[PDB]
């Protein structure tokens, strides 16, 4: 499904995602909207190692998820890759939390730091009652 922005901010208001381990609801709308568009059936395969990244975090099958085909990899959140494309976002959720829990916090995704990292991320929350 392709989440409507305001629509999306208050979903993970509800899944308790504002100020989970200090990042604020607006830098995960940011992650969000750099990483997939708001798109929860959006996947990027990486030629270059042969992973997938999954769903509205584009979040990683060398790491997070298991899809069987990676090479290497581990599945820190339990969870098969599949969990991570369907529209209901809780699995995805609970995935993106055990992510941030690691040392690097929300710097895990390169697209933070460069799209969202020390600028005025305000807009994506910006009239959604949030």
């Amino acid at each position: 499904k392709v989440f409507e922005r305001c629509e999306l901010a208050r979903t993970l208001k509800r899944l308790g995602m504002d100020g989970y381990r200090g990042i604020s609801l607006a830098n995960w709308m940011c992650l969000a909207k750099w990483e997939s568009g708001y798109n929860t059936r959006a996947t990027n395969y990486n030629a270059g190692d042969r992973s997938t990244d999954y769903g509205i975090f584009q979040i990683n099958s060398r790491y997070w998820c298991n899809d069987g085909k990676t090479g290497g990899a581990v599945n820190a959140c339990h969870l098969s890759c599949s969990a991570l494309l369907q529209d209901n976002i809780a699995d995805a959720v609970a995935c993106a939390k055990r992510v941030v829990r690691d040392p690097q916090g929300i710097r895990a995704w390169v697209a933070w730091r460069n799209r969202c990292q020390n600028r005025d991320v305000r807009q994506y929350v910006q009239g959604c009652g949030v």
